[PDB]
């Protein structure tokens, strides 16, 4: 082999089918149905009868396979179509399509004093936005000011945009909607946002954000107010000294830009994701570990500080605090997000009470306060008489990069892991080209 290093793919978690938010870890006992339908061992010997509905077709138990989560498919290896030497594909970043004549091993370049033709399907010649300009250009400014030698140039695209509504659930809808007491739906722009970093000539994919936009177009209680759906990382930022300040600076630059635009209130909730590999990148770092929830709020809190002494954030408060403010008497008043806590509580609120949308939300709201930030952009006059939101950035639809399960799915597939600076750079090669070519068509 080429770097003497004998190289597999670890084994995935997988889904259960027979419980949400059930999972088969790595080297567990499981069932499977042609591939397709995996049971855990628990929640299968869990179903009454022989029986298993799938899908709605009836299997029975003995048809499935009984398994362990152990495959190590081995990497893959490319030969140079001069010196027939065999190279990790992962190890040269070799990728069929970007040098479609073939690989060429850096030996047999120098030899012709030759360099490879130049990547076209890189992070930089992603489409621009207003809003990516405006956020790589925070970055890149905070990293000169450092005069770190190791930092490398960062660049920020967004690489979906599109219209979408959050519908109020069955018991909300109930108490509040069929009385014309509030908005049956909420339109809202999901936006996807990903920091590549330039590391030996190599970009890195090292951040990645999805956000819901409610622009002055929407009822309340949800006008003019961003919301968080989710944020990820790879912790292979260079310097590592400055990986933090780096999602500061994104995450500043964000509310920064969002009350130019005139939204008027940032939405955050700090929860941690549920134990595993992946949430927005497959397979992170086996040494990257997920925040614990109090560390997870303390981190917000100082990049929110920062924000203050900025004079971009006037203030953020939780939401307990901010709903004692603004004198709330019911949950009709709480801003509805798509995925959010609020809108699943608020179904189990309304049903435990017997039909009520006011009885335990302050106690509510006070058992969870730390954990929901209410971040205040625009205060004052100002925010009671501004100008419709105008958005200069057109939509960018992308199948991929609506919501966070399809690319997950397609890391799956590909063998797309984060768990290494190699194979994150291979698997940041790979999500561009996907990047560039969907979009071509
Ligand atoms: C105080 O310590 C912190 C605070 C914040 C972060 C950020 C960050 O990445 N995260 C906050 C929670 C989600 C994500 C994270 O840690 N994800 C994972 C890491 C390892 C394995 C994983 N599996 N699944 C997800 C996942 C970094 C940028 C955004 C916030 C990281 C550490
Ligand atoms: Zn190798
Ligand atoms: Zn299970
Ligand atoms: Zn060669």
């Amino acid at each position: 082999y080429c770097c003497g290093r004998k190289l597999e793919f670890s084994p995935q978690t997988l889904c259960c089918y027979g419980k949400q938010l059930c999972t088969i870890p790595r080297d567990a006992t499981y069932y499977s149905y042609q591939n397709r339908y995996h049971f855990c061992e628990k929640c299968f010997n869990e179903i009454q009868g022989e029986s298993v509905s799938l899908g709605q077709t009836t299997i029975n138990k003995e048809q499935f396979s009984k398994r362990k989560n152990d495959t190590l498919d081995p990497e893959l290896f490319v030969e140079c179509t001069e010196c027939g030497r065999k190279m990790h594909q992962i190890c040269v970043l070799h990728h069929e399509i970007i040098w479609p004549a073939g690989f060429v091993c850096d030996g047999c370049l120098k030899k012709s004093a030759r360099t490879r033709k130049e990547n076209k399907f890189s992070a930089k010649r992603l489409p621009s936005t207003r809003l990516g300009t405006f956020l790589e250009n925070r970055v890149n400014d905070f990293l000169r000011r450092q005069n770190h030698p190791e930092s490398g140039e960062v660049t920020v695209r967004v690489v979906h945009a599109s219209d979408k509504t959050v519908e109020v659930k069955p018991g909300m809808k109930a108490r509040f909607v069929d009385s014309g007491e509030m908005a049956e739906s909420f339109p809202y722009r999901t936006k996807a946002l990903f920091a590549f970093e330039e590391i030996d000539g190599v970009d890195l994919c090292f951040f990645g954000m999805h956000v819901q936009e409610y622009g002055s177009d929407c009822p309340p209680p949800n006008q003019r107010r961003v919301y968080i759906s989710y944020l990820d990382s790879v912790h292979f930022f260079r310097p590592k000294c400055l990986r933090t300040a780096v999602y500061h600076e994104i995450l500043i630059g964000y509310l920064e830009y969002v009350k130019k635009l005139g939204y008027t209130t940032g939405h955050i909730w700090a929860c941690p994701p549920s134990e595993g590999d992946d949430y927005i990148f497959h397979c992170h770092p086996p040494d990257q570990k997920i925040p614990k929830p109090k560390r997870l709020q303390e981190w917000f809190k100082k990049m929110l500080d920062k924000a203050v002494s900025e004079r971009i954030v006037h203030d953020y408060k939780d939401i307990f605090k901010q709903a004692t403010e603004d004198r709330l008497t019911s949950a009709k008043e709480l801003p509805y997000f798509e995925g959010d806590f609020w809108p699943n509580v608020l179904e189990e609120s309304i049903k435990e009470s017997g039909g009520s949308g006011s009885q335990k939300l302050y106690a509510t709201m006070e058992k969870h306060k730390e954990v929901f930030f209410v971040i205040r952009l625009i205060a004052g006059p100002a925010a009671n008489s501004l100008p419709p939101i105008v958005d200069p950035d057109p939509l960018i639809p992308c199948d991929l990069m609506d919501g966070r399960d399809a690319f997950l799915t397609l890391a799956r597939d590909k063998h797309l892991e984060f768990s290494s600076l190699r194979r994150a750079q291979w698997s940041t090669m790979c999500m561009l080209v996907e990047l560039h070519t969907q979009s071509q068509d």
